[PDB]
């Protein structure tokens, strides 16, 4: 297991524009196209992302390319984030994957809400962190996925992903 296989499980792979769990146009392996309700706006974003006229459809190679860019951008974002970087750098490799997964899904706008979870993670208070992480819109809206990510943070093993 690695971050790619982990996010591939959590995000799936769809080659046609679909709506994510939040109702937003997405393609590939959880590549968010736009929060606009306008399918045409999503199609424009897709064509810009791929560099061709996709008419709402991409190849597996194209999805994996976007995924590579997206995973890279997630980690680089974490490393640029003054609140996230020290927590992330405190973690072992498996827990770092959980951090990448969480940011991939959630972005960074809600980092301040997770101040207490982040402190507990940096402190390596794993069960406490896991209890705190679950007290979230995140957990309640995507519980099965959040349970996996949280188990990963709690144990630093890949048990939740088999």
């Amino acid at each position: 297991m690695n971050i790619f296989e982990m996010l591939r499980i959590d995000e799936g792979l769809r080659l046609k524009i679909y709506k994510d769990t939040e109702g937003y146009y997405t393609i590939g392996i959880g590549h968010l196209l736009t929060k606009s309700p306008d399918l045409n706006a999503a199609k424009s974003e897709l064509d810009k992302a791929i560099g061709r006229n996709c008419n709402g459809v991409i190849t597996k190679d194209e999805a994996e390319k976007l995924f590579n860019q997206d995973v890279d951008a997630a980690v680089r974002g974490i490393l640029r984030n003054a609140k996230l970087k020290p927590v992330y750098d405190s973690l072992d490799a498996v827990r770092r994957c959980a951090a990448i997964n969480q940011v991939f899904q959630m972005g960074e706008t809600g980092v301040a809400g997770f101040t207490n979870s982040l402190r507990m993670l940096q402190q390596k208070r794993w069960d406490e962190a896991a209890v705190n992480l679950a007290k979230s819109r995140w957990y309640n809206q995507t519980p099965d996925r959040a349970k996996r990510v949280i188990t990963t943070f709690r144990t630093g093993t890949w048990d939740a992903y088999k």
